[PDB]
């Protein structure tokens, strides 16, 4: 549902997401996070599905962030993958993979994995 | 290093992206895979390091695709998180996360994990 | 600390985990699942760092469970990566990854990834 | 299929892998990696299936290495998870998770994603 999507979300670090939900399946928007080499907003963009189904199936949805804006450049980007469960308490659990940019004889060493949860404030 | 990610890709299983990367940092274009609950054409966007480091280290970037077109919705989405190197044959290597739309009682078993390589050939 | 980890421990979806730690730095006991294609205990073997840093850093460990017993064989196994954070809530966090054994053909699809927190019960 | 799986195994990195699986199930052997703060062989205890599927199906396996020895101790623990495929050309394809102990506050990126190929080669 774009409209339960759309909206201000924060998760247990504390960082912040901002995302509008577009009839043609799109997200855009703006991250600031608590933690890592990073300071300010980042633009972000993603997809999710704008015809799930009618039962008490979540919605499933992804977005990417790379982490360089006017102030920083971490040479890093993340990708959260998850699903959107709505209702009185709606959540938006993910999974994350955070690639940085490295030398090929570092590159076995370049992708940590994670995860976070989202919850919508009104 | 930049320019270079524009173009078409394709991966060990035989999918094709094809992607326009702008100045700014952004990734636009469709993807197409050859297996899975999917057929024909579906919209991706992603971002990227639009200035890298000057060692020589890769590129970072992430795309997603949620898999819904007029043909068919397969009520999942995947995202793709890796870099770019470039040089006489430049490569994307890639770890990927797929989930399901489920209910909560399968949400345990919603997301698959793999990685992708893709090249210009 | 051996004793820290050797125990009886349960996760969120009700699974129990029963493990004793020894001095060489080996992990061996049982698991029962709530949840899968999985009947009865299984059996279960990993390591764990026995001579961990002694400022306030969890201690590193891993395991891994195929599901077969004598009851039933689900043809998949699943591996558990985490860190012991002792205390007087200790508590074992981790991210799994469970993979199917499948033709070449379906293997892009042959591996789930998830995260478990095991409490311990005195 | 089966006793397959006994003997010494390289990755793409060069590392080592010298494992035993027994009848009933069980892998144990020494690792030797070629990469990370290591130095010498290390202890590896894992499980497989003793009784695969009989249509042209892999075998599941993992196996886990806590990285302490008597020459370094890096507070880490790495877990493969993957199957084996027999065959002129066997293989175990694998996805691992590297952990590493942490304060609570950095424990967000306390672990790593990767993936690692062997052959007998
Ligand atoms: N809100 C979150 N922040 C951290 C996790 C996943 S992305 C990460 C921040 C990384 C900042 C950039 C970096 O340090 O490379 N969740
Ligand atoms: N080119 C690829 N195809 C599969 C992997 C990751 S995404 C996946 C196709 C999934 C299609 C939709 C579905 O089956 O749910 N890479
Ligand atoms: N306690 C847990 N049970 C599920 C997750 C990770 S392992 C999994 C059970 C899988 C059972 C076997 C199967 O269905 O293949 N945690
Ligand atoms: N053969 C491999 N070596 C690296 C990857 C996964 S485990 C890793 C070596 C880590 C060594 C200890 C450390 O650096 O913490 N595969």
């Amino acid at each position: 549902a774009e409209a339960g999507i759309t909206g201000t979300w924060y998760n247990q670090l504390g960082s912040t997401f901002i995302v509008t939900a577009g009839a043609d399946g799109a997200l855009t928007g703006t991250y600031e996070s608590a933690v890592g080499n990073a300071e300010s907003r980042y633009v972000l963009t993603g997809r999710y599905d704008s015809a799930p189904a009618t039962d008490g199936s979540g919605t499933a949805l992804g977005w990417t962030v790379a982490w360089k804006n006017n102030y920083r450049n971490a040479h890093s980007a993340t990708t959260w993958s998850g699903q959107y469960v709505g209702g009185a308490e709606a959540r938006i659990n993910t999974q994350w993979l955070l690639t940085s940019g490295t030398t090929e004889a570092n590159a076995w060493k370049s992708t940590l994995v994670g995860h976070d949860t989202f919850t919508k404030v009104k």
